[PDB]
């Protein structure tokens, strides 16, 4: 290929990720050239943040494309697939405080304190567990929304993820990350996903030295879970994932939009990380859109099966009332 074209969009988060792959990929194939190349992005769509660079892969412009894991939807166009989930930075939601309410938690906020997000999923959790704050919409990438933050004296704090927060260089504003009994993450949230053409072997052959077994694993758990369920963008869905003493645990929820009706639970299952890597077969489908081969299966295929069976579990409970109130409202 004597080049891999690598595709971003173009917002400094977006950047900072796609640096951070490309460094990896170069601690592995030292001296392989990479190229960047950044393209210009935009209820109602399915895949807000990857159409564009979709395109670019279809027509050949680029050749990989890096992605938050949770900005790729749990059903992706045929001709495309997840080459690689990178090992998970910090998947949990965080609170940024205005410098006055240094040294709070939203537990001490004064009640009526004024609470920035824009996330369904954030504000039915959070409404549900803090009835006595005010959460309130806000807009802006992570520099606008501090900023509307720090000054305009209406927001006491905003919720965001941990993970952009470290990105951009601003670990010292995380104030509080939450516990998962307090706001469970994004599935996805704080793994990165690299989405390449679904039949590109050499491409796939390198960027499989990126799949981290442990967080694949509880990323397939996760988006089988979501998949089943049907969640889209429009119902809040939420889960906590752990890989510990041979087990994986996926707890999973969902909420009405003001967080008043919920179903949540946990289910576990015996599955070892795998230690070592595998040539599998070509004609293997994917699971929930991720290709990964060379990751032994049959752990893969458990992961996919706990996240079917919380959903199934999830849909005894009534579910399905939940997520058709929620998007009613579209």
């Amino acid at each position: 290929m004597r080049v891999i074209r690598v595709g971003t969009r173009k917002s400094q988060l977006a950047r900072i990720q796609t640096d951070s792959v490309v460094a990896t990929l170069k601690a592995s194939y030292p001296g392989l050239q990479f190229e960047i190349i950044a393209m210009s992005t935009t209820i109602g769509e399915k895949s807000l943040f990857t159409k564009e660079l979709e395109h670019a892969l279809e027509k050949n412009e680029v050749d990989l494309v890096v992605h938050s894991l949770k900005d790729l939807p749990t059903v992706l166009p045929p001709g495309f697939t997840i080459g690689a989930i990178c090992k998970r930075e910090n998947p949990h939601d965080a609170v940024v405080f205005h410098p006055k309410f240094v040294g709070k938690t939203l537990e001490t906020l004064p009640e009526k304190s004024v609470v920035g997000t824009s996330s369904l999923r954030r504000a039915a959790q959070l409404q549900r567990k803090f009835p006595h704050l005010e959460f309130r919409s806000i807009q802006g990438n992570l520099n606008t929304r501090l900023r509307k933050l720090d000054e305009q004296q209406e927001f006491s704090a905003i919720i965001l993820a941990t993970a952009g927060l470290q990105r951009m260089g601003w670990h010292n504003r995380v104030g509080q990350i939450l516990h998962p009994e307090e706001c469970m993450y994004a599935v996805g949230q704080g793994a990165l996903g690299v989405e390449v053409r679904a039949k590109d072997q050499d491409i796939l052959d390198l960027v499989g030295v990126l799949h981290d077994p442990e967080t694949l694993l509880r990323c397939i758990a996760e988006r089988a879970f979501l998949r089943h369920l049907e969640g889209g963008c429009s119902v809040p869905v939420a889960v906590h994932t752990a890989m510990k003493d041979g087990q994986l645990y996926l707890t999973g929820g969902v909420w009405s939009l003001d967080g008043s009706d919920s179903i949540q639970e946990t289910m576990q299952a015996t599955i070892h990380v795998p230690a070592q890597h595998e040539d599998g077969p070509e004609d293997d489908p994917q699971l929930v859109g991720i290709t990964a081969r060379n990751i032994p299966r049959g752990p893969q295929l458990a992961a996919q099966n706990l996240g079917i069976s919380l959903a199934n579990l999830l849909l005894s409970k009534g579910a399905k009332n939940i997520l058709d109130v929620a998007r009613q409202l579209n």
